[PDB]
């Protein structure tokens, strides 16, 4: 079984990847297995229960709720792990929203400082290990009321703009704006857009799963376009390489 | 200790109610103590863990997502332990929005088969345990373009609206409604609440638990003028003390 790591900021972008990874790849999630990831190998907080997902013998172990000084401790253990051999790990990847912090490969590497790296195509090498960063949000999403934050929700706005929904509504983004005195935040925009589906559920990151399901069986290759341009297609295809 | 069971249907309903009993009624959630309770006395489903807030001498055990099915077997459970004095439960709270099947006094009354039943104060007392069937949103919400749907939102759009909030916008629930082609749901106006707070997490049960909490500090007479309105301060009087 390949052992792949994925690494997210929280449950809206766990989501995100489990509805493509699931639906659009076939990933399935791990049954009753649920074997307690040692701290000391993983470095991962007591207590917390990462999403396996597999497909023929890929194993992805995604995470996320990690923290501002977690994601260096996890990448330690880890690489200290492989490097005894213990942990069979050969790809990881790391990814946050642009608009923190800075560059998202600057701040991965900020963490390799004392192990041997070798970099390719957007590709980290070490220890036999493929490290992937990325960030998520590069791309302009044009409208008029909406602040240009470089982030998950920017990309997920921009599907709603190709799908018509934000068309759909302007008038809507036009008056919310009116009345909140200043331009919608691509999160508010995600509040649009439940309102826009009769979505009833109490998190975002259920919406996600149910909008991006649905679009799969609805207008596949729509999908496919948004996925595209906004350049998370060849990520997702070395996720499931 | 003193035990009260409080069932509601979802993490909203859970999160409203605890940030009013922390944060006004000052009760604090159970220590790291997780006593496993054991499924043969309460009925619960595999690994649920139930919220425990306490106080004085009062402990309250919350409940969620037990499901529609399940809600007469935990009661059965609970019932059949306290006949055998097993559990030191002496209240029940069975807490459903007005909006869904029929009147939540038969809904709760249909689960006490083969029961001595005795109605004192509007609630039902058997195996000397009093049970309290409560409908949320009982209440007119009195905006043009909000569908008058008796539910845990629709008080939590009466709380908005008291607040100025619904007033603040409306131009937006015009240009939602419009562009909906429809009247905009007690939950359409929650995400709308999302929008005017700037509310950046993920899901709606932390809003109310933020959005309640803060108010308790800054206008704490609104808040408790609200639950009195709404008609929520005698149970949840009842539920303390």
């Amino acid at each position: 079984m390949r052992i792949k790591l994925i690494i997210v900021e929280g449950k809206t972008d766990e989501s995100f990847f489990k509805v493509l990874l699931e639906k659009l790849y076939g990933f399935r999630e791990a049954k009753k297995l649920t074997p307690e990831f040692p701290i000391g190998k993983w470095g991962f907080r007591i207590g917390e229960h990462p999403l396996v997902l597999e497909k023929d013998n890929i194993a992805l172990v995604i995470i996320h709720a990690e923290g501002k000084q977690r994601i260096p401790k996890v990448l330690k253990s880890v690489l200290d792990s492989v490097k005894l051999g213990l942990l069979n790990v050969e790809e990881v990847y790391v990814v946050r929203d642009v608009d923190e912090g800075n560059d998202v490969f600057e701040w991965v590497l900020s963490f390799l400082r004392e192990r041997e790296v070798r970099v390719d195509n957007g590709a980290i090498v070490t220890e036999g290990v493929k490290i992937y960063p990325y960030g998520m949000g590069n791309l302009t999403l044009n409208e008029p009321f909406v602040k240009e934050k470089k982030e998950l929700e920017l990309s997920l706005a921009y599907l709603a703009k190709l799908d018509g929904i934000l068309e759909k509504y302007r008038g809507s983004m036009r008056a919310l704006s009116q009345d909140k005195g200043d331009k919608l935040t691509p999160k508010d925009v995600m509040h649009i857009l439940s309102i826009a589906n009769d979505y009833t559920g109490d998190c975002l990151s259920g919406l996600y799963e149910k909008y991006i399901g649905i679009m799969i069986h609805r207008n596949r290759e729509l999908l496919i376009r948004f996925l595209s341009e906004v350049n998370l297609l060849p990520l997702l295809e070395r996720m499931v390489g």
